[PDB]
C-alpha cells in the first residue's frame, strides 16, 4: 500500500488498540476507488487465532444499512412505497396509535418513541404482535427521532414481506450475491466458524444471543474484505449492474431527516462534508449528495463497528473490533485518517 496510507493507519490505530485494549482488530482503507487491509491482534485469545482478512466480526448496527438498502431495493422493485401506511403490511396492527405511521417512519426512527430494544420476552409472531399492539407513542409521528431496534426492525420485516421471502433469502439474494458479499452472514455458518472472532467484554469471550428482529437490525457478521466492498457499493452505486440495487443505494443514503448537523438516510447518516431529538423533515428529500460524510457506527456485547465514506473523494473507511469501545474514539481515528488522505 502507499506509504502515506500505511503510515496514517498505522500511527492512528496502533496507540488506539494500546488504549482501549482492544484484542483484535481489521481496518480497510478505500482511497480512489481501491482497498487496502490492515490487521492486528486476535480474533480468538484463548486459542491463539489471529485477526485476518478473512476473520468474521459482528457488525452490530452496522448491519442497518444493510436493512436499509434492501427496504430501497424494494422500493425500487415497486414492491412497497416509504409513504405507505405501517397496517398495508401487517393487517392485525389495530390499534389506534398505528394510524398515520408509515414506512418512512419505522425505517428513520420517527414513528413516535418506539422503544430502542425489543423485550427479550417477545419470542413467537404473536408475541411481537401484541408489543407493538400495545406500544405507547409519547410523541406524534414525524415529529422526534429516538434511535430504535424495533423501529427500523419492524420496517425490515415488512419490506421483505411482499417478496414472500424470509428476510434472511431476500437480503443474501438481493444484496449479498449480486455484490459478491461471499462472506458476509446473517447466521454464521459450520464451514465459516472456523474464522468467526469472538467478541470480548470484562474478558470474557461472546457471541451476539438471538433476538427477535435480530436479523434486520444487528445481526450480520462479516470480514474486512466484504465490508470493503460494501463500502465501495455505496461510494459508487452507478456501477453496480443490478438496477434495483443500484436505486435502493441511492435511495439509503437521501436525506430525509434533519436533526442539527446530522441527516438521516434509510440505515446510513450523514452530515454535509467537510437521546429523543426533534427532526426538521426535508420534504421532498433531498436525493443522496455526494459532498457528504456518510456513517455508521455499530456495536453488540463484544464488537465494536465503524462505517465512514466520502462520496466525492472516493475515499472511504472499515474499521472493525472485538470489543466494544467508545464511540468518540472509533470517529476521531477514522477522522484522522481520512482527513490525512482527503
Amino acid at each position: 500500500a502507499p506509504q502515506q496510507i500505511n503510515d496514517i493507519v498505522h500511527r492512528t490505530i496502533t496507540p488506539l488498540i494500546e488504549q482501549q485494549k482492544i484484542p483484535g482488530m481489521a481496518v480497510a482503507v478505500i482511497y480512489q476507488g481501491k482497498p487496502y487491509y490492515f490487521t492486528w491482534g486476535y480474533a480468538d485469545i484463548a486459542k491463539k487465532q489471529p485477526v485476518t482478512q478473512q476473520t468474521l466480526f459482528e457488525l452490530g448496527s452496522v448491519s442497518k444499512t444493510f436493512t436499509g438498502v434492501l427496504g430501497g431495493d424494494a422500493i425500487a422493485r415497486g414492491e412497497i412505497k416509504l409513504s405507505d401506511p405501517t397496517t398495508k403490511y401487517w393487517p392485525e396492527l389495530t390499534a389506534k396509535q398505528w394510524n398515520g405511521i408509515t414506512l418512512l417512519h419505522l425505517a428513520t426512527y420517527t414513528a413516535g418513541g418506539l422503544p430502542l430494544q425489543v423485550p427479550d420476552e417477545v419470542k413467537s409472531s404473536s408475541d411481537l404482535l401484541r408489543f407493538y399492539q400495545n406500544w405507547q407513542p409519547a410523541w406524534a409521528p414525524g415529529t422526534q427521532r429516538l434511535y430504535a431496534n424495533s423501529s427500523i426492525g419492524l420496517f425490515g420485516a415488512l419490506a421483505v414481506k411482499p417478496s414472500g421471502l424470509s428476510f434472511e433469502q431476500a437480503m443474501q439474494t438481493r444484496v449479498f450475491q449480486p455484490l459478491k458479499l461471499n462472506h458476509t452472514w446473517i447466521n454464521v455458518p459450520p464451514a465459516e466458524e472456523k474464522n468467526y472472532a469472538w467478541g470480548y467484554r470484562e474478558g470474557k469471550a461472546v457471541h451476539v444471543s438471538p433476538g427477535a428482529l435480530d436479523a434486520e437490525a444487528y445481526g450480520v457478521k462479516s470480514t474486512i474484505e466484504d465490508m470493503a466492498r460494501w463500502v465501495q457499493s455505496n461510494l459508487k452505486p452507478l456501477d453496480i449492474n443490478e438496477k434495483t440495487l443500484q436505486q435502493g443505494i441511492q435511495l439509503a443514503q437521501s436525506r430525509y431527516w434533519q436533526t442539527g448537523d446530522m441527516y438521516q438516510g434509510l440505515g446510513w447518516e450523514m452530515l454535509d462534508w467537510p437521546a429523543a431529538r426533534p427532526v426538521k423533515a426535508i420534504t421532498p428529500p433531498t436525493p443522496a449528495v455526494r459532498a457528504s460524510w456518510v456513517h455508521k457506527t455499530g456495536a453488540t456485547g463484544g464488537f465494536g463497528s465503524y462505517v465512514a465514506f466520502i462520496p466525492e473523494k472516493e475515499l472511504g473507511i472499515v474499521m472493525l473490533a472485538n470489543k466494544n469501545y467508545p464511540n468518540p474514539a472509533r470517529v476521531d481515528a477514522a477522522w484522522q485518517i481520512l482527513n490525512a488522505l482527503q
